[PDB]
């Protein structure tokens, strides 16, 4: 039993809710919140900018030290950093950014990072300003992630479409 409320169950392990991931993180304080990161961990917009803002820029400060030590992530890769005031941990996952021409097949590799964590609060990878089709992203999520994932979808119109079109 966990503390996530109001989710629709899509499969054995995938749940979805129309919610602001920042507000959901602030209320649940999950073990892991997933960030829609880029390889530089520059949290300027989209989910990343919102999560970083909610940490009063502490996420960005920690991220800049991580990059200075380790260099950029790979597209499809991830790193575990602090969750600050939002979660125990933040899993920064780099989905491909279609608006940069990155290979959409890397989306499956990106979702594979979720399997290293038993339970996660997460956005749809590569959705929003990353330019992928969120319906495709949801399909890859369901077909790749085997651990328990609670997806927060900010846009109500998109949430309903995602639900209504889900196979
Ligand atoms: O800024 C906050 N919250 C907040 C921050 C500071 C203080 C208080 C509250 N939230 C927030 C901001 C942006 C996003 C976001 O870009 N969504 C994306 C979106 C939008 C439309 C269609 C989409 O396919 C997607 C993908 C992504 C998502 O829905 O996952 C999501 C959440």
């Amino acid at each position: 039993v966990n503390s996530f409320s109001g989710y629709l169950k899509l499969t054995d392990n995938v749940y979805i809710k129309n919610a602001d991931i920042v507000e959901e993180a602030k209320k649940v304080k999950p073990t892991v919140v997933v960030n829609a990161a880029n390889v530089y961990l520059k949290h300027g917009g989209g989910v990343a900018g919102a999560l970083n803002k909610a940490t009063n820029n502490a996420m960005q400060v920690e991220s800049d030290d991580y990059i200075a030590t380790n260099g950029p992530l790979k597209v499809g890769g991830s790193c575990v950093l602090s969750g600050h005031n939002l979660a125990k941990h933040c899993l920064h996952v780099v989905g491909p950014n279609v608006n940069k021409g990155e290979d959409i097949q890397l989306l499956k590799s990106a979702y594979e990072n979720f399997n290293q964590h038993e339970v996660l609060l997460a956005p749809l990878l590569s959705a929003g300003i990353f330019g992928a089709d969120p319906i495709h992203s949801l399909r890859v999520c369901v077909d790749t992630v085997r651990t328990n994932v609670y997806l927060a979808v900010f846009d109500k119109n998109l949430y309903d479409k995602l639900v209504s079109s889900f196979l």
